[PDB]
């Protein structure tokens, strides 16, 4: 029931062999789902690909194919457990799922080969760190947004994501491509593909997280004279036309900053790297910025940047 809600959430959004296991029945708890229903074993490393922690890939799968995609850890226990057929797992990759898929012989078809391709590449979340450059002072901005995630999350989401632009990969989709796609869709600014340079990557998990997916990083400059009109694909779900009075006294400092640097109108924000990592940092510890966005010396850019 909140597979499903997922999904239509992500309707808005969207514009080496697998052995599937065809079943009589689905176990009485998947009948309200129940339209054939096949099973595929696996293992977290290969049904990360056709989920996601959004379910960004299992409704794409499903907005493509008309199939339902639940999963399940396998043997939940073992995700209890802190030290082999039970115990603690290795690792996030090693977690045992479980995936069935609820269709048409048809549909399920068609999804089955989108799938042994899906776990063919790797999925992953992009973020294009926009910046520009300010006249009077040394440092670059980067423009800043707070997405307002939805009530059917993963436990390991924040309600509201103060994040740099940028989303997922989509199916067959590449790092780069999405990264200037979703920068878009983010904010509006176009960007061309010879001034993004990636930065990057960072994947930090744990296998009770099995479902997180890495996150490649770029950076590119914008003139800083430049119309941010802000989110344009799924506008209503990022913080807009919010309340400055009332916000600059609240015991959050993300808050209070984003009060005094944030548009209401375009929900956007442009903040310096010693401001972004210093409201990361009793987050996340210190290098916030230059851990994610240092550019590499071809771009010639970590001078202009700051971090290097
Ligand atoms: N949000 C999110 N973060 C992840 C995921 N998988 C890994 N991470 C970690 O997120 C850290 C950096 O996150 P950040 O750049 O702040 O993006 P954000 O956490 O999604 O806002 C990295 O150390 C990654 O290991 C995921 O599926 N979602």
């Amino acid at each position: 029931p909140r597979g499903s809600h997922m999904d239509d959430a992500l309707r808005g959004e969207l514009a080496s062999t697998i052995q599937l296991e065809k079943l009589s029945h689905p176990p009485a708890r998947f009948d309200l789902l129940t339209s054939f229903v096949y099973k595929w074993q696996t293992k977290a490393a290969l049904a990360r690909k056709v989920s996601g922690p959004m379910r960004e890939w299992a409704a794409e799968l499903k907005y493509r194919t008309g199939v339902h995609i639940e999963l399940e850890p396998t043997y939940p226990e073992r995700l209890s457990e802190n030290a082999t057929q039970w115990g603690a797992y290795e690792t996030a990759d090693d977690v045992d799922i479980t995936v069935y898929l609820f269709g048409s012989e048809r549909g399920i078809f068609n999804c089955h080969k989108l799938m042994e391709a899906a776990i063919q590449q790797d999925p992953v979340y992009v973020r294009l760190g926009i910046f520009r450059r300010l006249a009077n002072s040394s440092e670059v901005e980067w423009l800043m947004l707070r997405r307002i995630n939805r009530e059917l999350r993963p436990p390991d989401i924040p309600p509201i994501s103060l994040k740099l632009p940028g989303k997922w990969t989509l199916l067959y989709e590449r790092y780069k491509e999405a990264a200037i796609r979703t920068l878009w869709e983010e904010t509006g600014i176009t960007v061309d593909a010879s001034n993004v340079y990636p930065t990057g990557h960072l994947y930090q998990t744990v296998p009770q997280y099995y479902w997180r997916v890495p996150v490649r990083y770029f950076v590119a400059e914008v003139p800083s004279d430049i119309r941010v009109e802000g989110p344009q694909v799924v506008p209503l779900q990022y913080m807009r036309n919010w309340d400055a009075r009332l916000l600059r006294q609240s015991p959050d400092p993300i808050d209070r900053a984003w009060a005094q640097l944030a548009d209401p109108a375009t929900g956007c924000a442009w903040m310096k790297a010693s401001m972004i990592d210093q409201l990361q940092k009793p987050l996340r510890g210190d290098n916030y910025m230059a851990i994610r966005y240092t550019p590499p010396p071809y771009s010639n850019l970590q001078e202009v940047v700051g971090l290097g």
